[PDB]
């Protein structure tokens, strides 16, 4: 595996979850990531620059770029390329409800205006794992995870600049959802129900911090190289 | 200036602040830092460890251990010498009340267990800026940040082991504070009122994430060396 970091530019926002689709519905435009040699697609609004990051291999810093897969946009019934996807990591967070994280690092390979939207019926909520500090009596503080769940929207249209040569994060998230493919093992996960807005807290894993799904101090990304 | 990165324990806590001074009280156990050449202090009740941390400064991976001072320990009316300093951020988040936030990277030089206990009468507060995700209407998510303050109280006994070799971050954190002293120029803040638990929103800064106030996705600490 490769330990990814970087600085966060200025608001920079954190990772999160994203969903788009629901019954037959998909949304208008969107980041895509469909299968290698399949026709089966997930969605995701979740693009991230990653401002200036360093790629680290037991304990060596390397060049990633010295076996990719793209990553598209659909752009109404319009499939576009705009990078290729260097590794990625996948992990399953809950017990009883489960949420399916998945994060693919990838690098553009056009500038352009990524365009997104969601379907005219709202469709799209957003997920987060929100750090929380606990105190249970008067004893040290720990960190809890609670689970945000935005409710329904129609994401109004909208513009992302992406770069050549610059790195993006990119989520693909699913709530209790369905393996729909996977990318050189690396699982891709689906859900097409409305998301209950009204979660509880999600005991910590290893994994979530190497994917990015829970917040950890000085923490860094850890996802696998297409191999 | 040297990033800092690690992977966290399965659930290690996230940074914090703590607070332990009202008056002329000071707690009776807690992780001290004395001026270097005065006999000013600060306290805190953050030890976080960094199970296999990767120093990097200029784009390269080094070895920072090949000028440091101490950071003691307070046991009753003790002190006693726990481990040395290798390098420390300052900064402060906010305009009408600021939050003034030290952290300090640190090396163990003995390996026992710490004690921490507040003061007999209430005067340990905790704080936290907790990532939120944030919506404005039908549109993609921020993360903001509140600051999470827990109430008073007098934190129970306890004791935290430390290892020899091992490196530990430490925070030392004040709420609208007066600069105590300064170690090879980064300034360590005190407050000595207790805190109102009802606090708004913080907006980010860059110097947030590298004194790692507020989390942020793979995102490192970037502190400075002692100079
Ligand atoms: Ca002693």
């Amino acid at each position: 595996p490769v330990q990814i970091y970087s600085p966060s530019l200025f608001g920079e926002p954190a990772l999160y979850g994203s969903t788009a689709t629901i019954g037959q519905r998909v949304p208008v435009a969107a980041v895509c990531m469909q299968a290698v040699g399949g026709a089966q697609k997930v969605y995701t609004y979740s693009l991230r620059e990653l401002l200036d990051p360093v790629f680290v291999q037991n304990g060596n810093i390397i060049d990633i770029t010295v076996p990719t897969y793209p990553i598209y946009q659909k752009d109404g019934s319009d499939y576009s390329p705009i990078g290729d996807v260097y590794a990625a990591h996948f992990t399953t967070i809950g017990s009883s409800r489960p949420v399916q994280w998945t994060t693919v690092l990838w690098r553009a390979n056009i500038s352009k205006q990524i365009r997104l939207r969601g379907h005219a019926t709202p469709t799209d909520q957003f997920l987060f794992f929100n750090p929380q500090l606990s105190m249970s009596g008067s004893n040290l503080p720990t960190t809890t995870y609670g689970l945000t769940v935005s409710s329904l929207v129609s994401l109004t249209e909208r513009q992302e600049e992406i770069n050549a040569g610059k790195w993006y994060l990119s989520t693909f998230v699913a709530f209790n959802g369905r393996r729909e493919f996977d990318n050189y093992g690396i699982p891709f996960y689906l859900s097409l129900q409305q998301i209950d807005t009204q979660q509880g807290n999600y005991e910590p894993t290893t994994e979530a911090y190497n994917v990015g799904a829970m917040l950890n101090t000085a923490t860094p990304l850890k996802l696998h190289l297409n191999a």
